[PDB]
């Protein structure tokens, strides 16, 4: 009866559109277990971007989140179909904007919704009026 | 066996600060239930200051943190003997920098600790490597 999903990204500065991509990660099925994947702080950079927060502090911020089960951290880029087999992962849920091509086709993939405007850098922006 | 605590204030641009304060309010007891109160817009400004987010935007981030049961929006700024009866509040939790004399000399009162360095506001400093 229970489902586990998998949610990875950077998690940097943790937001409402984070806390509520969780939420929905979260809420896919009746049961499950969401699992978080926190990417490292130099695989971001490498790929990504500059990250403010520490692998570390990203981790702990998510551990207070209602809807987190489980974390990995650090967790790897690219998911693969054996990391998928060690955790037992039923579903990837991410934003879709392809590498998760190879999980839809495995009808593993669960796209999220971002919601835009309420990051926290938008809230910088406010704190200039 | 389960005890009401209550834990106020203004929750603006919500950070680990916060949360960890929300844990160690969820964790005064063995079986508890925290209500959060958060601050009104004018109230604050009125007697704290400008507050970045809406009353809205800080209720809905709570929404979110796993150590929250109940939430109080807006509460009263000043906590009275009526509204400890009106909600069963059997202790209030909050950082003890006094407002709180009358709940310690009742015995309702459980201070908490800040962890400093670790705001929001602290971070767009780290922005600015
Ligand atoms: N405003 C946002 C930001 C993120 N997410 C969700 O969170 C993302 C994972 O987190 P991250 O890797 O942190 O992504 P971004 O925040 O998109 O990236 P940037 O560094 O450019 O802010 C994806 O699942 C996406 O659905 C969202 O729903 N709404
Ligand atoms: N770094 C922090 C900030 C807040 N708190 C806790 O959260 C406070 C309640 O929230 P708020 O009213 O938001 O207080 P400040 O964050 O202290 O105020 P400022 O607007 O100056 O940042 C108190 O309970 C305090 O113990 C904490 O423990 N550590
Ligand atoms: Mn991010
Ligand atoms: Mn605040």
């Amino acid at each position: 009866k229970n489902v586990v999903i998998y949610a990875d990204g950077v998690y940097d500065m943790l937001h409402l559109g984070h806390m509520k991509q969780l939420e929905q990660a979260k809420k896919l099925f009746e049961n499950t277990t969401l699992i978080v994947g926190v990417t490292s702080d130099n695989e971001t950079k490498l790929f990504k971007g500059q990250v403010v927060q520490t692998l570390e502090e990203r981790t702990e911020t998510l551990k207070h989140i209602r809807w987190v089960d489980e974390i990995i951290s650090p967790c790897p880029w690219v998911v693969t179909p054996e990391f998928l087999e060690k955790y037992k992962i039923d579903y990837v849920a991410h934003d879709d904007i392809d590498i998760y091509a190879w999980l839809k086709r495995a009808g593993k993939f669960k796209a999220t919704q971002r919601t835009e405007g309420v990051s926290t850098t938008d809230l910088i922006v406010r704190i200039l009026k």
